[PDB]
């Protein structure tokens, strides 16, 4: 057992190949399964794993009733192996959480989880199922963090955490620890700007992150730093946005440095994702521009550099029929693909139940995964499935 480095380019990738879903509401229509948000996936040397978070109940249970929108004692993170539905008797624990990111040293997991009260929260830090190190909020507004996988490089292991207001300017920093060991950390400086829920990955010792703007973008704030913590920060260049809700592509013009928004787009988003290719860039977002349904893949020419508009590839991975929700970015290490690239994947939250669906007192979601592959591979529509409502909502 020995740290990953982790420091190989990011793979060029022409598709991606479906590699698990777990139908879990299916399965949960009569076995015991947990009511979950955000199912995001990291990959240890050995396996890759879904992490999710839930309140503890379980589907057709009294307890998944729904209510209010806030932040509960009950929650946790917990994981299954990749593929699994998130039931009873195969979910790991990780951590209390009601906001949290996970990753792999190459020697041990390490999973980061925030719980408390919104005024004072602090980050639990558990390497290898233990808690060794405590963040505290240093805004004492709701502190929070990516919702998927963090980073780790030669033993060190990164993610980005934010402080303040999620409609209004907010703090953001980016962490850096060691055998669950905070050794150093950076504010980023953005004014402006909005960071909250990055999907991060490795790419040649660099960490890139492709971010969610939840106050005046309908386009994604990235941000790239390196093992010093020194940084670059500002939004996806193309001029294709990718957040949800948006405005369709004709009527947007690309930004490398500020939110552009308007038109009705402000106070929301969605977790998403994009990989860095060269100087292009695949990038996730729903087919609707107004609500979390379908969901596709683009390949947009010069996309990381420059405003373009050119989309010379588009996969979609669920139709517009179908509701998904968030995504997220993760990487598998070369320890098992015996490359010397570091494979791009993703996931996808697929969300049913309230808001868009008012007969059901729940909330939940399924996934599906996919990884980058050399050549291009059709896309299909992998629906939840679950048929609504259930006898709960009797
Ligand atoms: C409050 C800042 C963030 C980012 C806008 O806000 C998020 C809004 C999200 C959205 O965009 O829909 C829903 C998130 N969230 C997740 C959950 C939940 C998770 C597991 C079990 C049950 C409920 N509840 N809310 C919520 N992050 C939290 C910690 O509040
Ligand atoms: C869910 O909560 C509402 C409001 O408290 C209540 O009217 C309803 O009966 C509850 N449903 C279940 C299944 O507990
Ligand atoms: C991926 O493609 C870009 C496009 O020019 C290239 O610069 C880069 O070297 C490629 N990376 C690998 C690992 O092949
Ligand atoms: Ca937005």
């Amino acid at each position: 057992p020995e740290f990953l480095n982790n420091t190989e380019p990011l793979c060029n990738v022409s598709g991606f190949a479906i590699v698990s879903k777990d139908n879990g509401i299916r399965i949960g229509s009569r076995g015991h399964v947990f009511v979950i948000r955000e199912p995001f996936v990291a990959c240890g040397p050995t396996e890759c794993r879904t992490f999710f978070l839930t309140q503890g109940a379980l589907l057709n249970d009294k307890h998944s009733n729904n209510t209010v929108k806030d932040r509960s004692p009950y929650r946790a993170l917990m994981s299954v192996p990749l593929g699994s539905s998130p039931n009873a008797y195969q979910a790991k624990f990780e951590s209390v959480a009601w906001s949290a990111t996970a990753c792999h040293d190459g020697k041990k997991w390490l999973a980061v989880g925030i719980s408390g009260a919104d005024d004072d929260a602090y980050a639990v830090i558990h390497y290898g199922g233990m808690p060794t190190d405590v963040v505290r909020s240093w805004r004492k507004q709701i502190l929070r963090t990516q919702e998927s996988s963090c980073v780790c490089m030669n033993g060190n292991c990164y993610w980005v955490m934010t402080d303040g207001p999620a409609n209004s300017q907010a703090s953001y920093k980016i962490f850096k620890s060691h055998e669950g060991m905070v050794t150093n950390e950076r504010e980023v400086s953005f004014q402006g700007g909005h960071i909250e829920e990055c999907s991060c990955y490795p790419n040649l010792g660099k960490v890139e992150c492709v971010c969610r703007d939840n106050w005046n973008g309908m386009n994604r704030p990235i941000l790239i730093f390196d093992e010093d913590l020194d940084y670059e920060v500002g939004y996806l260049c193309a001029g294709i946005p990718t957040d949800t809700p948006r405005v369709q592509d004709s009527s947007f013009t690309g930004s490398c440095t500020n939110a552009v928004g308007g038109s009705g787009t402000n106070n929301y988003g969605v977790k998403g994702f994009g990989f860095r290719q060269g100087n292009s860039v695949w990038a996730g977002r729903t087919v609707s521009i107004s609500s979390r349904s379908g969901f596709e893949i683009l390949l947009i020419e010069d996309g990381w550099i420059r405003t373009s508009k050119t989309i010379v590839k588009k996969v979609e991975v669920l139709n517009n029929k179908n509701w998904s929700g968030y995504s997220g970015a993760f990487t598998i290490p070369i320890t098992m693909t015996s490359k010397q690239c570091l494979v791009p994947c993703f996931w996808l939250e697929m969300i049913r139940g309230k808001p868009e669906e008012r007969t059901s007192i729940w909330t939940s979601s399924s996934s599906t995964v996919f990884c980058g592959v050399s050549s291009e591979v059709p896309g299909w529509s992998w629906d939840d499935g679950a048929i609504l409502p259930f006898d709960i909502d009797k």
